[PDB]
C-alpha cells in the first residue's frame, strides 16, 4: 500500500541526475532496507554530512534491483520544513 514509489522526478534534479525514473520502487539506502517513504526519509537523515548515497532500485514492472549512487554534495533542505525526498527531485506516489 505505502511502498516508496516514485511518482514524478523533477528535471535537473540530484533523481533525475542518477535516473531514477516514475514507477520505480526504493528498497533500500545505503544498505538498509526501507519498507515505506517514511523509512526511506529517516535512512536519509543520516546521509545529512555525506558526499553521497547508494539507493537499491527495483525499475516499474521488474524484479531486477540495482544500485544507484546520488550525489549529494550540493544537497540542501530544511530538515524540519521540508521533505528530504522532494529536495532530490522525487515526489512519492501519487
Amino acid at each position: 500500500m505505502v511502498r516508496p514509489v516514485v511518482g514524478e522526478i523533477a528535471a535537473n534534479s540530484i533523481a533525475a541526475e542518477a535516473q531514477i525514473a516514475p514507477g520505480t520502487e526504493l528498497k533500500a539506502v545505503d544498505g538498509i532496507e526501507t519498507p515505506d517513504w517514511d523509512a526511506v526519509r529517516l535512512q536519509l537523515v543520516d546521509k545529512i554530512g555525506d558526499e553521497s548515497t547508494t539507493i537499491t532500485v527495483a525499475p516499474f514492472g521488474s524484479d531486477q534491483r540495482r544500485d544507484v549512487k546520488l550525489d549529494l554534495r550540493h544537497w540542501a533542505f530544511e530538515p524540519d520544513k521540508e521533505d528530504p525526498v522532494s529536495s532530490l527531485g522525487i515526489r512519492p506516489r501519487g
